[PDB]
């Protein structure tokens, strides 16, 4: 696993950086950034020079980009840009030139090779400036030249994508500093060749690797006609069938998240995996904390689990027999929390309320005021109807009466901004397969650390789902208690990375745009929403089923499915409904195509239309 | 998801079918079979003709193969072989010719394309006799010829791998029947073109797809010299770094199981996924039942869970307050079952015994005879030391005294033949990341159905891990209570398929061969095994650490990891040990390489003979 990458973009061409020449509508260096992020890169250091503003503006779209300018770019070569970048590199890394177009498989190849220092090379490209590599019995670099008559053998041609350790970069930089006066325009290939004399730098030769440098006009124009369609074909060969899921459970994911599950087998006890788990714990909690909130006041505890499993974790680990829990039940998640508390014989009372209209906050405060209750359990967003409870009022108020707050945010977390501190939330549960847009398998609880340890002496009500034992064992040892869903957690790492890329606020805006399109269509058709828009989460909408016998949920479902849309049925006993969610990787235009299909069906069964009769004496 | 495939192998070229020409050491049809299985194919129908005995022998190595002979293969074309096969095809399927070598990505492409009828085509191959396809603006098939003069356009060249619906095959066979007399040597390409006039058959053109048919003498060696290395390069571009894990946890898996996680997003409530889960239950229970025992007497209940989760499911769902549970504890799994029973306040007693020596079966029988206990909970294989408890004696004996049997087989199931009926096991737990060689995430309990049903009215001790609620909800509705680990379960399906390919008996023999290599090396090194060989499972071995201060677990571990081997520490406080497992996709040659590395380290610290002056 490579976490960091360096893009060299100091040198000159146009009135443009060559990385910003556009193919298929997007600048080529931006496509390089996208492929790198797709393979799990966390930090991309771009060494800029001529026309730096372009890269500085591109960095505003990708938080992973750090632009570092080589101010002496006109008097130096690529190694100067590299040394300028090198202070920002902490680990093994990928080194790329900005003018490349390449099959992303190369990345996958370089990352999946054991050899720590590894140059990517191709077969005969019969291009213009070829960089030829000379290799030994162990396919390690022995020579490098742009003239074939200078090398004892020719193993391949330099692509411009190389995997290097921080130590190799240190040697390259030391050799560069020693020669700043004699060789001020040294290329990085030279420094790597010299470093290869004391450090084995292997070459991985992909004979038919598809790639091209876009520096000139010849390669620029031959790439659009021959090389780039080849790259697009190769990359789409790995594309997965896109199903647009309109259910609030596992939704549509990006293919990069899908492939994050594909990784080397690892023993979960190893320090690398414990590091992955610590990283996940640290990163997941920040999606539920404002920047102003100290992340150290909170912890994350993960389980191989569904979201309801994390709810059971909270309910069965946070309420001692000494206390009494008040459970708010205005939906199926709250009812499930009540049932869990009941099964465990937890001292509890239930506050039942409507599934599609807001809670009576004054009756809620009246019940808070009795001071009977030590703990409050409630739900932020009930997917049964899409009602959004005002926990920013409910939970601080419960805090005012001395209660500990336990919250289901399984279908709210990462879909909307949250700050547990100002929200007055001590324990918050969520899962990996909802608005974080990962794969199902990991449930987790973000805890106020003080409230979490006050749990330390509670008698255990269970084993696998006990919050404090799970947290403490990984605090003592760098390991989890039992085997975690390793591949699910790799996928979750990439989902977290892409959440940091998209931002929670802009993810909310995307969900809301899809919701707006759907609601506009619902209004245009005369269909009725159960929850008024003021109180709706923009994540799922419950729609009243038409009373006509011509309507069938199965018919609408199969019709939508024939066009790659998966709609969700209703769950209420009181009211016949169907549900449309818009989370996951759904795009607004996909919601409009579905909306066109929905209008087609509803008109076809007589909704929004006059019923014309054609009989006549 | 494509479950079926047809390979046409009727005509001749030598004294063997062309599919059995060998490149890279393996017959090309065997490579095709392996690539198909790797992509999740469950049934391969091979239409045979000349020298069918070769394919009949190949079917002995691959349970997925059904060989059906075109008895009139000398008087028919490829469509006759197809008609012979067509009665054995029930769903959408892949149609492949036997003399093909191809980039396996094509399979992945055809399976992941939404279009139901789909011809795979390549760019200009510049070979002999090429089949050119003429397509409309949709890229749908309108023409087919080996003369470019006859086609209004040239969209690509037919590869010989096609995805088809059962209805399209019905149309081709109907058109074939009426023309058995005039056109007895009809090719399948012709019947497909005829069906394509009334059914849209799309063409997917991978312009640079690497493939060749091995038909003449020219192409065979043009392929060994140029095409086949290209295919190998392309496929290794997708290869995952192979780490050989010697821990009993998640071990080394096949890349096919890894990539089975990559699938179209699906809502778990959809009927296709409920069918996948029903299939998983039905197939998973068979790995713990002999052929003679009725699978209807048993059920499988799955949870998003580790193995300890399944243990907790069993103990917290199978023992009522009215009864009394005896837990055998000769290892960490038994201690964990005891701890769970205690946390849930189960009326329970502990039978403690040595972690590395066999249970005293007579003292145990004496405790059974007390008639104090309604339930017995025990472990088949303790990875703490590799001790294998004689459950074939213990559990039938417990049944003889009227007890309900609860068994941890987390590290035994699918590593050795098991039959719950003759073993007297009522509830058996296991996981997805051990001997089945899948990915972690799914725990499951195989239950005697009658004993499972007497659980129906026990008060629930929990919710997520309650056995009967989980089972009943999926019995009633075709759905699970909560969101299951969908992708882990696709990986588990592929793992089940590969277990059916290998068979549990031969997997046991593979594990035991690795264990034999390791034990021979241990003996040659003078190291001591804590458990006697007759009570060892053969899946993991606990080895006493050398007394020399030159030894460090840290050093041995880093040295092994430096060569892609992951060794496991010991678990006892009483005796300092390290552990070597040999499960997962481990191959004997990899075990032999590890033994050489182990010898190197151990010699470097002095476990060789000492003779000097
Ligand atoms: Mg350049
Ligand atoms: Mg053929
Ligand atoms: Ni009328």
């Amino acid at each position: 696993m490579i976490k960091q990458a360096v893009i060299l973009a100091g040198g000159l061409g146009k009135t443009m950086p060559k990385g910003f020449l556009e193919i298929g509508g997007t600048a080529i260096v931006e496509q390089s950034v996208q492929k790198l992020l797709a393979h799990g890169i966390e930090k991309i250091v771009i060494g800029t020079g001529h026309c730096n503003e372009y890269y500085d503006n591109l960095a505003k779209k990708y938080p992973a980009i750090i632009t570092v300018k080589n101010e002496n770019y006109a008097n130096t070569g690529s190694m100067g840009t590299l040394e300028v970048c090198a202070s920002f590199v902490n680990e093994s890394f990928l080194l790329l030139e900005s003018d490349l177009i390449y099959d992303s498989a190369g990345l996958f190849s370089l990352i999946n090779d054991e050899r720590k220092n590894l140059i990517l090379a191709s077969g005969a490209t019969k291009s213009g400036d070829e960089v030829y590599l000379e290799a030994d019995e162990k396919n390690c670099l022995t020579g490098l030249s742009k003239n074939r008559d200078a090398l004892k053998n020719i193993f391949g041609e330099l692509v411009g994508i190389t995997k290097l350790t921080k130590s190799t970069l240190d040697k390259m930089c030391a050799y560069a500093k020693i020669h700043h006066s004699d060789l001020p325009k040294m290329e990085y290939e030279h420094a790597l060749l010299e470093a290869a004399k004391t450090i084995p730098v292997a070459i991985k030769r992909i004979e038919y690797f598809v790639w091209r440098e876009i520096d000139n006009e010849d390669h620029l124009e031959m790439a659009v006609k021959n090389i780039y369609p080849h790259i697009v074909e190769n990359e789409k060969l790995r594309a997965v069938r896109r199903e647009v899921l309109l259910n609030p459970g596992p939704a549509t994911t990006t293919d990069s998240v899908k492939y994050a599950q594909v990784s080397a087998d690892i023993c979960p006890r190893e320090k690398a995996f414990g590091d992955l788990m610590q990283w996940l714990c640290d990163e997941l909690k920040l999606f539920a904390l404002a920047s102003e909130t100290n992340p150290d006041e909170y912890e994350t505890v993960m389980f191989g689990c569904s979201g309801t499993g994390a709810d059971e974790v909270m309910v069965s680990s946070c309420v001692p027999d000494t206390g009494r829990l008040l459970v708010i039940d205005n939906g199926s998640y709250g009812a499930r929390m009540a049932k869990i508390a009941d099964i465990y014989k937890i001292p509890m009372d239930i506050f039942k309320s409507s599934t599609y209209e807001p809670l009576d906050l004054q009756k809620l405060e009246a019940e808070f005021a009795t001071k009977k209750y030590t703990h409050l359990a409630c739900v932020y967003h009930e997917t049964t109807t899409g009602l959004l409870n005002p926990l920013h009022i409910i939970c601080p108020m419960a805090k005012k009466y001395g209660m500990v707050t336990i919250v289901d945010a399984v279908s709210a977390y990462c879909g909307m901004p949250m700050d547990l501190k100002s929200l007055g939330i001590d324990f918050m549960a969520s899962t990996s397969n909802k608005n974080i847009q990962g794969m199902a398998g990991v449930g987790f609880v973000i805890c106020n650390k003080a409230e979490l340890e006050k749990t330390k002496d509670y008698p255990m009500r269970n084993y696998y789902l006990n919050l404090y034992d799970q947290y403490a064992y990984f605090a003592k040892t760098h390991q989890t208690r039992f085997t975690p869903p390793v591949q699910t957690m790799y996928a979750l790492r990439q989902a977290v990375l892409e959440t940091k890329q998209e931002t929670v606020q802009k993810r909310y805006e995307r969900y809301t745009a899809c919701w707006n399109i759907l609601v506009a269509a619902i209004k245009k058709l005369g269909l009725k929403m159960l929850v008024k828009e003021e109180h709706q989460s923009h994540f799922i909408t419950a729609i009243l089923e038409p009373e006509t016998p011509k309507y069938s949920f199965e018919a609408l479902h199969d019709f939508a499915a024939e066009h790659s849309f998966t709609i969700y049925p209703g769950k209420l006993g009181n009211i016949d409904t169907f549900r449309i969610a818009n989370i996951g990787d759904i795009q607004p235009e996909e919601m409009r195509r579905f909306t066109v299909k929905l209008k087609e069906y509803m008109n076809g069964i007589g909704v929004g239309v006059l019923e014309h009769h054609h009989h006549h004496h």
